């Protein structure tokens, strides 16, 4: 049978498994070497040369359309990066997770198992020097280039994952190719990048399977927006992409294709969708169930897509695979395209409902008209959009490796300016820490501010962090959670210190506000530990710079705004999920393990760095003194808990005997004494000789978070 | 909502998560610090003194019955150790996993959340010096001692787990307290230690809820047998345990108790079964004490059971229970809380089972004839029950460990001789390689010796050379005929060496087996062009039949052996699932398992010397050939005709039949995660890494039962 899962018995059980993924690096790789180093040893041009040859080296087990695999590889790359969501930065091509379930078996990724299989020889040849992640995007680039279109650039550095990302919530649906996320097109439930479970963006036949182009445009626009693309970028990508290849639907996929990869027999060795007539038959190939090319020359860059779409009238019909597609009302395009495999046959172009959407929608139409009138403009926008699409989850320019990285840095890379001054030394670091502690700022204020600065980092797409001090810029400076009013006060004091420090130097040395914010936080934690009798020294890495509005796409940073913040015990009154679930989801972005999260929160409550300075979870009589009081008091059976009257997130801790109110807290605090696993960690920290251990573990986790975006140490 | 799992989309997806548990050590504890060292610092007597006081220190949130928590702690300890299964060694008290789901929420563990909570202050007071696992058993011991019965002994050493054991298959049922595992009592499906999902062993009311004691006895006998206990031990444990306390069922549990811990509100802070309404406690739904003095060791249970006639009835909680016919026992027991109230003794269907079943009755009559005999059968059975998953005697720690070692500990003799040195080792290795034994014979034999180890209960392993004794020497998988040949040759080497020595130095056959294996692996590596030096730990001893309970070792027999590509024809689960299950027992991660099998196939050490999975034309040469050829798209795979787990690999262009393989070999090229690992080892410049990873894993397995080093 099956060893069953606690998840099955209790559907609402905290999914700590997502944090366990941060406790180790699954896979055979040794944790002594970084991929960046290995990639640097790669002869990129040699790999591209091999990719070039592969493009026209048809393998019989999966015949190349028109004798060129290029279009297939472009789709592969498109789908690899296409799962990206701006909401949490998850999905995307950075880990090459298209290779693992569930993505590897999504209907929208049908036959991409074969595409990836074609690249295996090249992958084996270069080994660790090139990740599957980097290889898949490079294959897409070489494809495009070999078909007459120079790409804007390419960067390597994507480290391969060895399993799926367990933290990604792909939707509520209990079945692929079905949707329970939108009633009206354009109103998809927030936090999802697609309109249908198992699809990249939208249904190619139209919303809910109805060939309604106008409605389709609403979903296309919303989904692409959730994938960081605007109208011009979306139109450029779709049009540029569909300028190549064709759709496959020789027959109905629901009855002519075998089980997806995950459900396929062991002998298929990782492949899926076995065609009843044999995969070898190019003329019987089935993928989406839709059939036909978009242009007359499917393997050459040109204006064929835009011209076919705009210059002709189209009608909705049922294709050979039984799916909705569009045919031209004219007879000028009849059999105007050669058959993908039969040298003695021809085909007629077709358009997807989603293609017609670009022509029917007013705004998209304006863009397409402009593109048709200005080929160079079309090319320019597609080149930049393709580069963006394939690199948006790689983080800052510091992480872009290789000889093909453009000199130009794009705004979506959240670029950082150079430090035109000498860095502070050890003596200055000690000096500044003392000066910060000697100001009117409290330990709580300093800890709260440093956390506000670093807490925006997310390991999914490497965006956020303390470097740049974007906390002082829009929109962060005005985020409710950051307490704008209070924030300005703290930053003013730190700015004055910066001013006085810089003016007193005579050697060219300067300190950034970004560093002082973190340095003040470290000093505060050290002081808190000192008040408890412990002497700890937090390692500090100077060099963070102060980014300006010119380096910041303000609107794009709103996605990093936390709805729940554990360190500050902040809970937005709009959250749907239980507070603890959001807490775990956010902890994952900071690469925290269950134990680290526990030490962080429990240690923090001893210091007391709450939003609006509440006493929620602050189970101690000596605030700003780092101890294990949180755990000792949380575990005291002398206290009985209950939801607070007329409160949405408040709970009261009452003396079991007297009935007196001893403490107040939220689910963020109480989850550590409720969840079976977290309670086990709490018991360790709440024991008699575990205070020093908690202090050190807290300090280690604090330091870890403060340095998350310092890729220079990576 | 919440993120769905691949498990939900694909129910039959390989559960590699069980192997991932061997990769990292969740929990806040350092990876270096070892528990044995910390327990050594503990003042055991001080802990017992505190537990002694706790027994009569009633806490308002869970008032002690009869003013003594002893019985409750006994039940807590019995349930902690009670989930053990000999089949895989899983379950049991060694990790204190009663603290985590699903066990912490099984209906049979109702209100033990409170029992464990009572121990929290002591746990906090002593910290890392005593694990929850050790403390729960110690609490049971102190309870028994405080109520007038001396225990046989106690050993510390149980390292706390920080999560549930994902490798345990608790059963096929989709609902607690239901059973889809037996059609006739005494015929429960293989591999399960209980007759019902969510219960420790059996239904207290009777099989399928029918109060039939003769039938109940059949399930009691089979389940306890699956937990390593025979008739005398079973009767002694039940009678001894029920000499204490009572069952709680003031009203029906189905409508009077709140949700189990895992489903309880956050404010309950880990507790569950909150009563929705002198002791109105409700646990099992059955109500009443077994004896007149529930907090005193005596013959009350046995006398009440055997000296009176009993009849079944529905108690106040709506459950089956038995009442005595005589009015002599009516109101003979004080109420657990209401001092001005009395109660009549009761028996469970499972207790009446000990009287109605012919064989159990004979045992009980014997117990009643001599309390001293009953007492010691119970003392020894309680010790066994609570220590059977702790491994050999070397792992038993503390001042209360008995000088006497029991056969279930799989004891080992002392080495009454001087250990061999580096020169002797080098010499012996050469001697082995100079014999007519092949690289394959040596690797296979060393694997056969070491592969029986299981991390679940720490049984098995190469120490003791039990491979040469019954029943292992005759297991089909070990190829008896071939094994004898190897052992004979190695035995002659041992004899010659031991005689040649003059300073009293000797070498065990146990060590020669492993040394031979290592030498062979080092040779296989050398054939491929690699110089590897496998570390060797001399000191394994040769156990004899007197240190071996032969029938108990059959539980360690493999149904599937990946290294030897052996698959029993009676397996129910897919071979790859058994492979993963067995890999977990060897503490292997997915990558280690992958390196082990792949590397092993280049060496070629298959059962019956088949070419299954041996994707290389250079056998006994350690390379990454397995992966290179497995991943070659030039080859197409198909199921072998009329085969069970066999496949054929054909060249796609030439039609040449290149290879033969099993699901064991092919899963590494099919499963999404394993294939990613395979691609790494099958890469152009990864052969050296594969060789090293294989060697490291081989060495790891050979040393699994070397606790002396732990
Ligand atoms: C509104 C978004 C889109 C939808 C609904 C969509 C749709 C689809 C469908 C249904 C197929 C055919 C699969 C098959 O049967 O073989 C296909 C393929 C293709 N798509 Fe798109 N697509 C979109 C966007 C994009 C983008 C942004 C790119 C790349 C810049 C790309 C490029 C391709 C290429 C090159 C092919 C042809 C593959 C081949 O010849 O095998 N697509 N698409
Ligand atoms: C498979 C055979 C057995 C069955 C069916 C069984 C059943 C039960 C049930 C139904 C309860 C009452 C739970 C409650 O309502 O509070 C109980 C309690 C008890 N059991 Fe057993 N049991 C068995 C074996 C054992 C063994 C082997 C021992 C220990 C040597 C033990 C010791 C206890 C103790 C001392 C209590 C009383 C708890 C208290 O007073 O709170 N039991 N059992």
């Amino acid at each position: 049978k099956r060893p069953k899962s606690n998840q099955d018995w209790w559907p609402s059980k905290l999914n700590l498994e997502i944090l366990d993924q941060n406790a180790r690096d699954v896979g055979p790789v040794e944790d002594d070497f970084d991929y960046a180093e290995e990639f640097q040893k790669l002869d990129l041009e040699a790999v591209k040369s091999d990719l070039e040859e592969l493009m026209t080296s048809s393998q019989d087990w999966w015949p190349a359309d028109y004798g060129h695999y290029g279009p297939l590889f472009i789709r592969m790359a498109w789908h690899s990066a296409g799962t990206y969501r701006t909401a949490d930065g998850r999905g995307g091509a950075a880990g090459g997770r298209q290779r693992f379930a569930p993505i590897n078996s999504w209907p929208d990724n049908a036959n991409l198992d074969k595409a990836r299989r074609l690249l295996l020889p090249i992958k084996q040849k270069y080994g660790q020097k090139i990740s599957w992640a980097d290889l898949m995007i490079l294959a897409g680039n070489v494809a495009i280039e070999s078909m007459g279109f120079k790409t804007f650039g390419y960067a390597g550095g994507r480290e391969d994952a060895f399993e799926e990302d367990k933290a990604v919530n792909w939707g509520p649906e209990d079945e692929f190719e079905t949707q329970e996320r939108f009633d009206e097109p354009g109103e998809i439930q927030e936090g999802l990048g697609a309109s249908v479970m198992g699809l990249i963006y939208v249904n190619p036949e139209g919303p809910d399977g109805n060939p309604d182009p106008e409605a389709s445009a609403k979903n296309i626009r919303q989904t692409f927006d959730r994938m960081a693309m605007n109208d011009k970028e979306t139109a450029a990508l779709i049009a540029g992409g569909h300028t190549f290849g064709k759709v496959h639907g020789a027959d109905d996929p629901e009855e002519n294709l075998g089980p997806e990869p995950e459900a396929a027999p062991i002998e298929q060795q990782g492949l899926g969708w076995q065609n009843k007539n044999g995969n070898s038959k190019g003329g019987e190939m089935i993928t989406s169930g839709i059939e036909g090319p978009w242009t007359q020359s499917p393997t050459e860059w040109d204006m064929g897509y835009i011209n076919n779409l705009l210059d002709y009238e189209w009608e909705p019909e049922k294709g050979p695979g039984g799916a909705w597609q569009w045919a031209p009302k004219s007879e000028e395009l009849k059999n105007s395209v050669p058959d993908a495999h039969d040298p003695d046959e021809k085909q007629t172009p077709m358009m997807l409902t989603t293609d017609i959407a670009l022509k029917r929608d007013p705004d998209y139409r304006e863009v397409m008209e402009t593109f048709q009138e200005n080929p160079m403009e079309f090319g320019m926008n597609f080149a930049k959009a393709w580069y963006k699409l394939t690199h948006l989850d790689m983080g800052p320019p510091e992480r872009f490796l290789g000889p093909e990285v453009p000199d130009e840095e794009m705004i979506w890379q959240d670029p950082l300016p150079d430090a035109d001054y000498d860095l502070i030394g050890d003596e200055e670091i000690a000096e500044l820490k003392e000066e910060i502690l000697d100001s009117d700022l409290s330990v709580s204020q300093l800890v709260k501010t440093a956390w506000a600065s670093a807490s925006t980092y997310r390991d999914s797409d490497k965006r956020g962090g303390a470097n740049g001090a974007r906390l002082r810029l829009e929109p962060q400076k005005n985020w409710e959670v950051n307490e704008p009013e209070q924030l300005e006060t703290v930053l003013g004091t730190l700015e004055n210190i910066q001013t006085e420090f810089n003016d007193s130097r005579s050697d060219g040395t300067q300190v950034s506000l970004a560093d002082l914010i973190v340095l003040g936080g470290n000093a505060a934690v050290e002081q808190a530990a000192a008040n408890a009798g412990y002497d700890v020294e937090i390692p500090f890495e100077p060099g963070r710079v102060d980014a300006g509005p010119e380096h910041t796409d303000a609107p794009s940073f709103d996605a990093l705004k936390p709805k729940v913040d554990g360190v500050r015990n902040y809970i937005q009154d709009d959250i749907t999920r239980p507070a603890e679930e959001v807490l775990v989801d956010n902890a994952d972005l900071l690469n925290l393990t269950a134990s680290e999260l526990t030490a962080l929160i429990g240690g923090m409550r001893s210091i007391g760095a709450n939003y609006q300075d509440t006493d929620l979870g602050v189970f101690t009589d000596e605030p700003e003194t780092l101890t294990n009081d949180f755990f000792v008091n949380l575990l005291d059976m002398g206290t009985e808990w209950e939801p607070a009257a007329d409160s949405e997130h408040r709970y009261k801790g009452l003396d079991r005997d007297t009935g007196e109110v001893k403490w107040e807290a939220t689910r963020i605090d109480l989850i550590f004494g409720s969840n079976d696993r977290l309670r086990a960690i709490s018991e360790v920290y709440g024991s008699a000789d575990a205070e020093k251990k908690l202090v050190h573990d807290f300090v280690d986790t604090w330091s870890k978070v403060m340095k998350l975006d310092r890729f220079d140490l990576e």
